[PDB]
């Protein structure tokens, strides 16, 4: 995917509740820095869901794609509110930003 246009998208929809860099914040969602290749529920002193913690999956390209289809489908009564992308290129360009921005 095309970074640039991931970060553009991540501003647009996630970065008022998640940060990306490293140390960076908790908010209304956890710090995602180290994201890649961590299980769900993961970041060290973050009140999430048991569902959230529960779902047991590594993320990474392929899971991030279908979580982000649909959060509440792929992880149900989890507590982020946000709908879903439906389209394929702007995940894959808002994961490839993710893969970069979460590893640097
Ligand atoms: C606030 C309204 C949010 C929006 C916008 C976005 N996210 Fe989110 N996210 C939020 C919360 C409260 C949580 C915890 C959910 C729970 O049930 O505990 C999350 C979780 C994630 C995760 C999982 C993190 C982990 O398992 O460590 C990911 C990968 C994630 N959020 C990504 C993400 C993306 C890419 C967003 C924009 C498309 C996005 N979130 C928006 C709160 C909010």
């Amino acid at each position: 995917g095309d970074v640039e246009k991931g970060k553009k998208i991540f501003v647009q929809k996630c970065a008022q509740c998640h940060t990306v860099e490293k140390g960076g914040k908790h908010k209304t969602g956890p710090n995602l820095h180290g994201l890649f290749g961590r299980k769900t529920g993961q970041a060290p002193g973050f009140s999430y869901t048991d569902a959230n913690k529960n779902k047991g999956i590594t993320w990474g390209e392929e899971t991030l794609m279908e979580y982000l289809e649909n959060p509440k489908k792929y992880i149900p009564g989890t507590k982020m509110i946000f709908a879903g992308i439906k389209k394929k290129g702007e995940r894959e360009d808002l994961i490839a930003y993710l893969k970069k921005a979460t590893n640097e």
